[PDB]
């Protein structure tokens, strides 16, 4: 039987998997996506600067190292599987059940689900390669950059309609492309419907993206198939993250008022043996950063080790002098593999 | 007036400087060492694996990346200066004083001193280069690896004397070199002194490391100057950390202290005095680990909390770098020129 089941294969679950492996714990890692990476799979070409110790480079470059790290100790990885229920039969005996009816047993459970199911949209770039695009945005934080710009937003989700309203305050025009039939979310539209500079284009998708910036967008109607090319200055692809729509409403934990797992000072949850790491947990030391997802992962692995084996050391051995790496260290130095 | 004064140039102080710069804060970074890096300067050649997202590579390589990161926004760096006093005159008005009498003013103070003054011993390696050495150790965790080896330990601190006893259980012989007459504490020496395979060599220093791995050590007697060459299989240089001997016991501002001489963190890097924040190994909160990974996440939180202290109406957290406008000009060059 596996020592710990980690729910979520994002940076927090990946690092949690690594650090649990460093402490000689058996790990099962489950993620709903077809590939590991979590939210990092949404913005692969964007350059990340705020990860500690990592010189700026594409997210997809950093992700390859981070995935490898999560798998140093080679855990049992289960992709394309969606957890739907968590059960505590007894102390050090948990059942994790998927939607397909698969039941996995573990002595502890680490919940690293971020904000819920992530399903990155597959963008098709023509003329240029996606990796050199600069004016392609997957999140809006500062929006002063959109002054007098023609902005395209893909998706009719609540988040996309909220973005559209914020951007409309200073943008010249906003076009919201989505398919379905009519928008998702009543409240976002009542706010949005009074933005007289927002054009709604239902049943329409972004087809192709046409130096170092997107210059034109081919939009295409889902039914007729008619295409027309519109020039834009910035493109924003939403995905629709909505906390409060996770598995955590129907499992049987104390919840923060914003639908984050309430962390009791750290990654400790309201059930001994269940620990939450990453964006999903709230404690006073949390940041919405990859750096915090990592430090959360370590704490969840540490607390789970001492949960399974109370007399074990509180923390793991520093890797610089850890005996398991000694064989590899000689090869790295002799061959200059860095 | 400086926005924030950061005391300590380790990974926690380095990241805090960077993230404070990301939040458009003026930064002063002060450190007593002659080079930035803190504890990372003790084990430069050692391979570090447990830092998130970083493929294993030499500590000195990761340190180079971390220093560069701390200096993107080019803060005011004060090296070879040892802070001795912290004073809070009023809100958004702090005085940071060094031993030379220099007084630096800041609206907030970030304490990133780790465990206190770090002073790496300068090893002189002859025959080999230090960076490809494997049997040179700065910490002992697992000690089964020393089975039937001739081991040298430099330093007479409690930790070094503890290592010697533990290592002595299975090693062929242990030699403990140090310079003090007693190196303080009867019992650690008394435990070790009855390990009949341990040779205590007081008033003795390491002079030369002679060698992939070190094969022999040139030892020199202090005062007399006598040298003798001894072959060893492993060399362990201890440093002696004591969290109870920092400036925080004798300053003009009393933060609440944890019972282990760590700053009491009120859930995170918040301290008992608004405007003073502790990040890194120095602070205690329930989410702490004694890892470089935790020093980074502490630094971010400390930069965030200082920002909302100086500007209450500022955003609680900083903009994610992937979409942060300050990097956009550089991003095109990095992308266009494939600078990665
Ligand atoms: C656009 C964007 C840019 C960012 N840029 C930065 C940056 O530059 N620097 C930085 O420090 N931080 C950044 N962040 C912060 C971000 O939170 C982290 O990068 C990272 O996503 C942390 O997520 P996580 O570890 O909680 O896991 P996540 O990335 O949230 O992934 C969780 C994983 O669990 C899976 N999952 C969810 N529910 C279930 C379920 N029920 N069953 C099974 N699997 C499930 C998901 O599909 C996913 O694979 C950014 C965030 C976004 C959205
Ligand atoms: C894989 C791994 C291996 C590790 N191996 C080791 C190891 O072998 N040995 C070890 O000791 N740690 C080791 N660590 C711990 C790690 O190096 C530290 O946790 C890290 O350096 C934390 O940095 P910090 O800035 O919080 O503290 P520090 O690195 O100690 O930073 C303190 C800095 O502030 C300065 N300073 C202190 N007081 C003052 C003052 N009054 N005025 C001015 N400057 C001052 C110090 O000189 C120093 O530059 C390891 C960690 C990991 C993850």
């Amino acid at each position: 039987m596996k020592d710990v089941t980690i729910i979520g294969g994002g940076p927090s679950g990946l690092y949690a998997s690594f650090y649990a492996g460093l402490r000689d714990m058996s790990v099962r890692l489950i993620d709903v996506q077809s590939e590991l990476g979590g939210k990092m799979r949404i913005y692969p070409e964007k350059i990340i600067w705020d990860i500690g110790g990592i010189a700026p480079k594409p997210c997809h470059e950093i992700l390859k190292d981070t995935i490898k790290q999560g798998l140093y100790f080679k855990p049992e990885v289960h992709l394309n599987e969606r957890v739907v229920d968590i059960r505590k039969k007894a102390e050090r005996h948990f059942e994790v059940e998927t939607e397909a009816g698969e039941i996995y047993t573990s002595k502890a459970v680490i919940i690293a689900i971020g904000a819920g199911i992530i399903n990155p949209k597959q963008l098709d770039v023509k003329g240029v390669e996606r990796y050199q695009l600069t004016n392609l945005h997957y999140v809006v934080q500062s929006y002063r950059r959109f002054k007098d710009k023609d902005v395209l937003i893909s998706g009719g989700g609540n988040t996309a309609l909220d973005w559209a309203h914020d951007i409309a305050k200073i943008a010249k025009s906003v076009t919201v492309v989505y398919r379905k039939e009519d928008v998702s979310g009543h409240e976002a539209m009542k706010t949005l419907v009074t933005d007289l500079n927002v054009k709604l284009c239902p049943k329409t998708r972004i087809k192709y993206l046409v130096e170092t910036h997107i210059s034109e967008v081919v939009l295409e109607h889902v039914e007729s198939g008619d295409r027309h090319t519109v020039k834009f200055d910035d493109v924003i692809i939403s995905h629709g993250f909505d906390r409060c729509n996770t598995l955590l409403s129907e499992t049987s934990l104390d919840m923060h008022d914003d639908c984050r797992v309430k962390g009791f000072g750290n990654t400790t949850t309201s059930i001994p043996g269940i620990y939450a790491c990453g964006d999903i947990v709230y404690h006073d030391a949390k940041s919405h950063l990859i750096a915090s997802a990592f430090s959360d992962g370590a704490n969840a692995a540490n607390l789970a080790k001492t949960y399974i084996q109370p007399d074990a050391n509180a923390e793991g051995y520093v890797s610089s002098h850890h005996e398991v790496f000694k064989e590899a260290n000689k090869t790295i130095v002799n061959k200059h593999l860095y």
